[PDB]
């Protein structure tokens, strides 16, 4: 059973040699040192190899340009078996297209690309937009209060519910079978070490997504109206028709789709709140020329860059940046530093919401793994910065956030918000 994860303070990085920077602790978002350790990688290691780390070895490479290059070249690099930098509980491996390489991962990511197709997504327009107005509409605004399960935690639940059309009442669940997984301290160095609980939320995962799908055929077989979410899609197309057969199949499709969006939705519409705080000029801004609302998400993905890598292993022996990545080592692509690149963006720790090349982040990745849900990311973020201007005259972040701890997620359990209506 891996050990838990005791925070410790993270010294400065200079105080440190080269070879011994291990960026796998989890505690460097939280503590306010990733910064400092990745440009010091960027700038003296850029493909650095760490050899000893709790995870076990692994390179890390943190220059946007060379990121790009490992991302979009699986060919030299595999997403299998895992894409988080540790392994998972023994047994407890789901298999998830994320962590799949073509042409096994393009079978099935197109067997669900359809959910968030544009013409898909408009029609979810209406329910994200009236959900976003009662729940801003709900909040205080005469004293502070937790952003994070008021708004970015409850508005998460509701969109995940509507992907998989699951009860609503049941919705936290989905976050709650989410956050375990991705929490699990042998795979992230979260706080979720109980294996047993993993194990039993695999069980009632299963039972209830089966149940869903089942529930689902019968109402379909009964002339209901086929809807948006993925089961009636997946159970519209003659391929997928039959996906309960293959459980694998079916149960992995559906847990990715649920912690893809899980802590990815959440953290973004709380980073938001946290770079409006750290550059207000930038809501000056905003609201003297709403129109760049859109080009402004691309900026909050990029910013806050909700997830913090995805990892690979060397197919063969590759060459990148001086060093000789062995086939089999595992490799780390630090988006979390890519997107505060100098080379790729001037003032890269600003937060510039008319940024001209905002859009060219790798938040969501490159290559043929590039985040499937992206555009319903951004069509979220848009929707909660529209009802906000409507609404309110400042947002303010009146106390210290208290930050997440993992190497994998870049997240905020509490962030207190004191709200000025217009
Ligand atoms: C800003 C919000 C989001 C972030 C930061 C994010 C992050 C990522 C990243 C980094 C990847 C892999 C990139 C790569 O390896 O090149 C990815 C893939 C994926 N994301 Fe997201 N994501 C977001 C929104 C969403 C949402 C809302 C969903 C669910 C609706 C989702 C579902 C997926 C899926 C299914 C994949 C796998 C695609 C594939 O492997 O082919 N994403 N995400
Ligand atoms: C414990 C092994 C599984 C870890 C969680 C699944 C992998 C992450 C999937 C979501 C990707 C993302 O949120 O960017």
């Amino acid at each position: 059973p891996m050990p838990e994860f005791v925070e410790t303070p993270i010294p400065d990085v200079n105080t440190l040699a080269l070879e011994d920077i291990d960026v796998s602790n989890p505690f460097l978002y939280r503590q306010g040192q990733w910064r400092a350790y990745f440009k010091r990688l960027r700038d003296e290691a850029p493909v650095h190899y760490q050899k000893n780390s709790p995870f076990g070895p692994f390179w890390s490479v943190t220059r946007f340009e060379d990121i790009l290059f490992v991302d979009k070249s699986h060919d030299l690099f595999s997403a299998e078996p895992q894409i988080i930098l540790g392994d998972p509980p023994e047994g407890l491996s789901v298999e998830m297209f994320i962590a799949m390489d073509p042409p096994k991962h393009d079978v099935q990511r197109s067997s669900v690309q359809g959910v968030v197709a544009p013409k898909n997504l408009k029609e979810m327009e209406g329910l994200i937009r009236s959900r976003t107005g009662d729940v801003l509409d709900s909040l205080p605004t005469d004293k502070p209060f937790n952003w994070v399960p008021a708004v970015s935690k409850e508005l998460t639940g509701r969109m995940l519910a509507t992907l998989l059309d699951f009860p609503y009442e049941e919705r936290h669940k989905l976050v709650e079978w989410s956050d375990r997984m991705a929490g699990a301290a042998s795979a992230t160095g979260g706080e979720f070490a109980d294996e047993n609980a993993m194990f039993d939320d695999a069980a009632d995962m299963a039972r209830s997504f089966s149940r869903l799908w089942r529930d689902k055929e019968a109402r379909r077989a009964a002339g209901e109206e086929p809807g948006f979410d993925l089961i009636s899609l997946l159970q519209s197309n003659k391929e997928t028709k039959d996906l309960i057969n293959r459980p694998m199949e079916f149960i992995g499709n559906l847990t990715l789709l649920i912690v893809g969006g899980n802590d990815t939705t959440r953290n973004s519409m709380s980073g938001g709140l946290v770079a409006m705080n750290e550059f207000p000029r930038e809501f000056e801004k905003l609201k003297a020329k709403p129109e760049l609302i859109p080009n402004m998400v691309s900026e909050i993905i990029r910013w806050q860059t909700p997830t913090a890598y995805m990892r690979r292993i060397a197919k063969q022996d590759v060459e990148l940046g001086g060093q000789t990545i062995k086939k089999g080592d595992r490799v780390v692509m630090w988006y979390a530093s890519g997107n505060r690149d100098e080379r790729k963006f001037d003032n890269p720790d600003q937060f510039i919401i008319d940024r001209k090349d905002a859009r060219n982040h790798m938040s969501f990745g490159y290559g043929v793994h590039r985040c499937m849900g992206n555009r319903l990311a951004e069509l979220q973020l848009r929707i909660l910065w529209e009802e906000i201007l409507k609404r309110f005259d400042n947002i303010e972040v009146v106390e210290e956030p208290e930050r997440v701890q993992s190497n994998f997620g870049r997240g905020y359990s509490r962030l207190m918000v004191k709200l000025t209506p217009n």
